[PDB]
């Protein structure tokens, strides 16, 4: 038996119903788990500063949860709790409402010359806010699971932060993971998921990857030995490679791993094939598909690289049932 998951995003009452459309179909393909990214795109009751009526309401949200439940789909909301506080020249809700919590105050206007802004990982107000959002979203969905993001954190320990300047980037990162863990797991008893790229040494030859996005080039990877190992690592690599050497890196470290793909058809294939080289390790959980080129959630069950490959793994969950007549 295997985890088969799909990553979808939702930010409006519409995009939610689009997803609802595809849940029945996506189930029949074989999806049994839905990672649902929300960010700050829910009408928050718990913080009025981050609320706008033009995003997902409590009603639409309780329907996705309703539908996942009827279809026995493990639902896991995601809020990115450190990096990805902006995209291109739009800064997201938290940092425009709380500019004091920016890790790089006063530096990159309109986000020129950086990938994405990040929150200050040392400022306690961040955790006060984030913990409040994690509690609300896990409530409206009636779930005990949370994905905290933590991918592609390039801005951390920056000189501009009065709070983090000069500090060790890996310890700051491990500090973020461990604060989130203390709330989601220690206090709430949830299961917590995260992206794994910051835990990998890019320069390492067995576990490293080419770029500076799929693996760490800013020295955060030592945090892998400073965080609790019941955290589920979502390990994403979207290029066709003959070896995805970070799967066994995470596995031997004690983590449960969820390999993650995007586009490529073969690239997807190759990840799945290499992940299945460890099929008989239970900490090799399964697989997650992404369709980042799909911005609506319409025909998500038609995502081509998934529909082909999914039976690939569906077989381990077939369950011979025997004639009832
Ligand atoms: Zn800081």
């Amino acid at each position: 038996k295997f985890v088969i998951a799909f990553h979808a995003s939702v930010n409006t009452d519409k995009t939610g119903k689009n997803l609802i459309k595809e849940l029945p179909d996506l189930q029949k393909r074989g999806i049994n788990t839905l990672f649902l990214e929300i960010g700050y795109n829910y009408q928050w009751k718990s913080d009025p500063k981050l609320y706008n009526k033009y995003v997902l309401s409590e009603t639409v949200a309780r329907e996705i949860a309703a539908e996942c439940r009827r279809l026995s789909i493990d639902l896991i909301p995601e809020i990115n709790c450190l990096g990805h506080q902006s995209w291109e020249n739009e800064t997201f809700a938290l940092l425009k409402a709380y500019p004091e919590l920016d890790e790089t105050p006063g530096l990159y206007p309109s986000n020129k010359d950086i990938y994405c802004r990040s929150l200050c990982s040392s400022n306690e107000k961040v955790y006060t806010i984030l913990f409040g959002l994690i509690d609300e979203i896990t409530e409206v969905f009636s779930v005990k699971k949370i994905h905290v993001g933590l991918d592609e954190v390039f801005l951390i320990g920056e000189d501009a932060c009065p709070l983090c300047r000069g500090k060790d980037k890996a310890e700051l990162f491990a500090g973020a993971v461990n604060r989130l863990y203390d709330h989601c797991v220690k206090k709430r008893g949830f299961t917590m998921y995260m992206w794994g790229d910051r835990l990998i040494d890019s320069e390492d030859e067995d576990s490293g990857y080419k770029g500076e996005y799929e693996s760490s080039c800013n020295g955060t990877y030592p945090a892998v030995d400073l965080i609790p190992k019941d955290i589920i690592i979502c390990d994403w690599h979207y290029d066709e490679l003959e070896r995805y050497g970070s799967i066994p890196y995470f596995l031997n470290k004690g983590f449960r791993v969820l390999p993650t793909s995007f586009k490529g058809i073969k690239a997807v294939n190759a990840l799945i094939d290499y992940s299945l080289l460890y099929k008989d390790n239970p900490a090799m959980l399964g697989h997650m598909y992404t369709a980042w080129d799909n911005f609506t959630n319409k025909n998500l069950s038609r995502y081509k690289p998934m529909v082909k490959t999914i039976d690939k793994l569906k077989a381990g969950n077939l369950e011979h049932h025997h004639h009832h007549h």
